[PDB]
């Protein structure tokens, strides 16, 4: 019903004051002062938090999911790569939802291989404007398309990828659960629920927790495969698909190297600041991304038991990109800097250094040199070649010697 978009503020001065709770300091009042101290004893108390109050519990396995290689060619892209296709079965049902994972890996490169993991909008053909993933429409029985080959190749930048050595894997969100408020119906929710339960309890996944989790199993699958190298990859989503793969590499430590393209609120943007989006205009008009828990927290950011700071805080020692774009003042790209600014004390407790400055940048200026990249850039919120950019010369600086 209500607005939002015409309630939001965007006007630096109008910030309520406010105090970031404090990210060093256990619930017990401890101080933490060593990397020891982070991992014995605050850093699980956060991620405590951050699954119970807002993201969810998320299922346990005995075991790994099935997945099959159902296509192959070892001659990809006039003999440039190696496509492959993986379907993960998500449940025990065979006929119920799997994830259909597309990999792609440069030919001509001999040691395992770093892999950028992302999670995308629409369906595998619209990375890569990819010719031999072509059948006439005429006598296509499968899904009709809705968009076309290639048409978000500007967001992927496969070329680019490849060009730097390293492979992409990419799924579409909607093969884990359906980005719609209707309570999980065609996604894999229900068929993890006990036998007395008919929706997730209040401190269980959602969707971005269940996104995430996909996340997780498509890295199952690539940690066996021999071509990619399980130490480097990274995980990369856009927009609310930024928020889970913040998430996946929070709650995921395999994961090398996060990249956060806008994630905005409830992603890398201090909540606090009110500003733009706020807590409850998302969970108003998406209930079901966050879980039951977190509804609570509507108009009332004073009470978080945290704060964006501590999310990002969850991948420390590992490198994050933190990427605003100018004209998506939605996201409040200064609480996207701050979100990372806020996270320093902790890669402090590792001997790294922060951002590299101390104040928001101006546009197009990018930080990378230190554990935490931030840029914000010219344009609309997307993600653009100009961001995979700075991304793959961000990824260099770990992944090449
Ligand atoms: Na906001």
């Amino acid at each position: 019903r209500k607005d939002y978009a015409k309630l939001a503020n965007y006007d630096e001065s109008k910030v309520p004051q406010y105090t970031l709770p404090s990210v060093l300091m256990c619930h017990d009042g401890e101080m933490v002062q060593t990397k020891e101290q982070w991992e014995q004893k605050r850093r699980p108390e956060i991620l405590n938090l951050f699954t119970t109050y807002m993201f969810g519990k998320a299922p346990v396995l005995k075991h790994k999911l099935p997945c099959t290689v159902s296509r192959i060619n070892e001659k990809a892209l006039n003999g440039r790569a190696t496509r492959k296709e993986i379907t993960i079965q998500l449940t025990d049902d065979p006929q119920g939802p799997h994830i259909d994972l597309q990999l792609y890996l440069p030919n001509h490169v001999s040691g395992k291989i770093p892999v950028f993991l992302g999670i995308s909008f629409m369906p595998n053909y619209t990375i890569y404007d990819d010719p031999d993933l072509s059948v006439p429409e005429i006598t296509d029985e499968k899904m009709k398309k809705r968009s076309f080959r290639g048409s978000m190749d500007k967001s992927w930048q496969l070329d680019k990828i490849l060009e730097h050595g390293y492979g992409l894997a990419t799924f579409c969100y909607n093969d884990v659960d359906p980005d719609f408020d209707d309570d999980f119906q065609n996604g894999v929710h229900p068929y993890y629920y006990e036998k007395g339960q008919n929706f997730p309890d209040p401190d269980q996944w959602g969707s971005i927790a269940a996104w995430a989790w996909g996340m997780s199993r498509a890295m199952d699958y690539l940690e066996t495969d021999k071509k990619v190298d399980a130490k480097k990859v990274a995980v990369i989503g856009h927009s609310r698909l930024g928020k889970t793969a913040v998430w996946a590499g929070a709650s995921d430590p395999r994961f090398a190297l996060v990249i956060s393209g806008n994630s905005g609120c409830c992603g890398v943007a201090i909540s606090r600041r009110c500003f733009g989006e706020t807590v409850e205009a998302m969970n108003v008009r998406f209930p079901h991304w966050f879980c039951g828990n977190y509804k609570q927290f509507n108009d009332r950011e004073k009470y978080l038991p945290f704060d964006q700071h501590e999310l990002v805080a969850l991948i420390a020692p590992r490198p994050i990109y933190i990427a605003s774009a100018e004209e998506d003042n939605w996201s409040d790209q200064k609480g996207e800097f701050l979100g990372g600014k806020g996270a320093e004390p902790v890669y402090a407790l590792y001997g790294l250094g922060g951002i590299g400055c101390e104040e928001m940048p101006p546009v197009d200026t990018p930080y990378m040199n230190g554990p935490i990249a931030y840029h914000n850039r010219k344009g609309p919120h997307a993600v653009l070649p100009y961001d995979w950019e700075q991304f793959l010369r961000f990824a260099d600086k770990y992944f090449k010697n």
